[PDB]
């Protein structure tokens, strides 16, 4: 079903996104693995995994609409060689994906495209349990202190 | 069955007291949740519930008694921005109640009032157990370390 | 992640709405299980659950937005001393709410606040079931007279 | 296998019955349903599926002798804003179609169509069955007046 | 409780869409069962057994919202007498659903009427899922050509 | 218990009927069989039973109406040296059959003899069934031509 | 563990060949899917999930070597508008890989890293069956003609 070009457009910039949190998210929870920090690599890895299905959903949705999926245009990732520095990329990472969700979605609205919309919506809500637990984990480390948290890394959350 | 007017009055200023425990205590767990803090969650919920049953208790003891349960008037919440602010706060919540209860029983059973004497104990019982957990947590901050203390309330306890 | 200020104001406001109807469904629960009217304790009751539940989603959400749930401030609450009167009474607060929420989503919306938006429109969702219901059970004594009515209600429907 | 065109139209006339009862059994369904009448909704619901089956029965055999299934002509529904009138339209209409039922089947008979003449029997058997339920409800509405009637239908006939 | 006068027009509107649907869509299921195209009866059939479905959740809407639902007027159906004729009425069918789907949901959204938005655009996911299948099938058609198309309908999809 | 004589006659015209498809539908199984189409082989063997278990009924009420099962004259057989003319064999062997029928329902009538009748219809109704399934596939055949068809019938339908 | 830098680098290219293999094979496998093509949707998404663990497998051993792995850096896609152009891109992006790893196992040899070595034949194993797959269905496409191949890519293998 041919869709609006505009939407399909903001479909690729959200899909865009998601590739970049793929890899980030991945690299970090590999990193996180190699260090010895368990409960972080099962944490990051899900959320890694999340951004690959948010991404499919996204891919499926430009096919649909008769789009070009772009998946050969890469953004920028923002690693980070510990812990804190890591957190706070992939929160900064979440934060603008965001933003740019709800521009597309207030898009989608006055296109009419509401499936879109709605589909937006959903993938805005999950991201934003991304961010609550990057928040939470940050807010953490200040809180007890580096040491203690990375001491409560290790085992895997039961 | 016709109860006691000063009774009656007693249980309302009774259910006060449990109107204001749930809301902060229910608070004061999502609080702690929105912090991470599994384990304070859980606990706090839990007795937030607790205060919830005696609430009813108390309205249908009087509503029996043929009684007006008030539940309209709501008495001052000290919520706290940190960790033993709160339970501090929970604290003096509870001496209050449990000092307030003291009265209404020894009241109780000068006018006779047996059946509802032996529910406020069964309460009152219960309460001392909000204040044995309160205090034994409030001694551990002290005893190991705020640092320590809020590792130790990340993970829900098993 | 901090939300609009207006935003989190409406969210409190909405919060209030539920805090008043999470009371007087209780004690009507309670009056109605007083009376014998089994079967209208039970759906009061649930339905006072429900909005302990709505409560629950709105504290956390403003928690989330880094904003302070307000549980202080309690409307007034209009109880009725007889069966088709607490019902009209819930219903005028049922209403009301769904006035407040309407406007509360339209302004989420605007300020593109999409994930509160979503969530208040299952709320709302829920509460016009709630409408629904009252509705149809005031009718219902219309129809075939309060005494058949509450005879209808002695029982628990299985 | 092509068959007798005067057969076809009133298969097609029977079949045009059945979209009209479908439509106006559904309806008054979900109006019980919408009124709190359980117990009516049900049954009015298990006839109008039903109704659809007879037509799915009708629709086949057009087809399998070679005709053209008419969906696009509906006939007159009467709804009926009140319980009884509900039921004294659907009586009608079940008295109408049963009337054309034996015209069709004295038809087929003398064309020797035997496999038309033995489904329409059969279909004939079940709207009887209908016709009997239908009578017997307005007269029960009679018999013990409609306050007692209607506070009989609120709950679901386990 | 009652609803926007306009929004109970789009309502009517978009059931009698689902109605045409259910017939066209039936009808069209039974003919390919009668050509011995199992595959494709099977997916009409359950296509418009959703539109069924639709059709209830608008009416019961309607009613909730105090209002009239007609199931009297019927638009025009166009069959064709041939596979590819067919699912490319059933498509233009669709598309023009979807058309008066979006005119309705935007306006749902001005008169505040959230509820009823949520719930068409639940129904809109759905005939979006029509559309897609109905392009697909039809590409089929011309990719592999006819013979082999039918080839692939006459046995049930496990 | 004794029968019609004209009856008895009918029955045992219609037996040999019978007779006649049990051996044709046979053999065109196993020749569909040797020719390794399975799926004609399943669907010729199983009509193939069902005319014998037509016979038996046959047989069975011949012997009670006290007259003699005709198994000795065995009618032309048109075997068909092709899938086409096979089934076009068969399909003239039903419809003949189906004439005779008709003109014993017809006759068994008006001698009240009912239960040979609806005996009669029965069959007849399956019949009907073998001849929807014969004109369906010759007209699969020239659909989407012989090549295709036949690659159909290779593999058993599950 | 410092690993020989030049084998890094050889790990880090062959991981940007998978990288690659990901996107371009789970774009494939999508584009089969919106086509309707189950088998093969199937299979490239099967694949695609095979170059994304391998791709676990270059980071992890990266990783351990204390080398960063780079997942930045993103090589051309080839996507291709048709079923034929696309195995034929996967093809060719798969032999030049299986060319990569080759040349890197011969290095690692030389180097004395047995450990990466045995890894990257392991993996190789895997893309000369990816490379298989593809050969055999381009030989397929050839021998029974497009048409016929697509007929069988509708239904998933079971
Ligand atoms: C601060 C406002 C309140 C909040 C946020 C709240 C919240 C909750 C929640 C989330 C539940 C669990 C519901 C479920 O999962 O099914 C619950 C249960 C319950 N609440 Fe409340 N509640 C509040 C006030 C009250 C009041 C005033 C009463 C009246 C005494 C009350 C009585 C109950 C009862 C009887 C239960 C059922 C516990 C059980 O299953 O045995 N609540 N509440
Ligand atoms: C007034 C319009 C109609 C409405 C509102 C309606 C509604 C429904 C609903 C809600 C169901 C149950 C679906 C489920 O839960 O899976 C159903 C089933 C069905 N309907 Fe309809 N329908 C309508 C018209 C028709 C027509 C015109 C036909 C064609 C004869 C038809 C044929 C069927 C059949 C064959 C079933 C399946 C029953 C079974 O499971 O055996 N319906 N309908
Ligand atoms: C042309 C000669 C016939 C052949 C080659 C034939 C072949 C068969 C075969 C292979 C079976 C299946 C046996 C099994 O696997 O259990 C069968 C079943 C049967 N046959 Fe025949 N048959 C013939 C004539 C007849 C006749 C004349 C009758 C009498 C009416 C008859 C009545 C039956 C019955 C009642 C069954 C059991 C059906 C069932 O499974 O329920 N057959 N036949
Ligand atoms: C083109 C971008 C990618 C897409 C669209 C994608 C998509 C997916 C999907 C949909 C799943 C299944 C998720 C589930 O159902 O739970 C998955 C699994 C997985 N992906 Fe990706 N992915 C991509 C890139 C990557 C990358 C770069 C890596 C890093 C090497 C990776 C590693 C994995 C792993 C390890 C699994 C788990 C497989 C298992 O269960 O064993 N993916 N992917
Ligand atoms: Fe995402
Ligand atoms: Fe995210
Ligand atoms: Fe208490
Ligand atoms: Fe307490
Ligand atoms: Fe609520
Ligand atoms: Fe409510
Ligand atoms: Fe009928
Ligand atoms: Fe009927
Ligand atoms: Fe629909
Ligand atoms: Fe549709
Ligand atoms: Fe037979
Ligand atoms: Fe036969
Ligand atoms: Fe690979
Ligand atoms: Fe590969």
């Amino acid at each position: 079903m041919k869709g609006d070009t505009k939407v399909i457009n903001y479909l690729n910039k959200l899909l865009g996104n998601e590739l970049v949190a793929i890899n980030q998210y991945f690299l970090h929870a590999r990193m996180f693995k190699n260090w010895g920090l368990k409960r972080l690599n099962d944490v990051e890895y899900h959320e890694s995994i999340d951004e690959m299905k948010h991404a499919d959903r996204y891919i499926e949705r430009i096919l649909f609409l008769e789009g070009l999926p772009n998946l050969q245009d890469l953004g920028k990732l923002n690693i980070g060689e510990d812990v804190e520095e890591m957190l706070r990329s992939d929160l900064a990472l979440e934060l603008d994906g965001a933003k740019n969700l709800r521009e597309a979605i207030g898009y989608a609205d006055s296109v009419h495209d509401y499936v879109s919309r709605d589909m937006m919506i959903e993938i805005l809500r999950d991201e934003e349990g991304h961010i609550d637990w990057l928040e939470t984990e940050l807010d953490l480390i200040q809180k007890m202190g580096l040491q203690n948290y990375l001491q409560a890394q290790i085992r895997e959350e039961g």
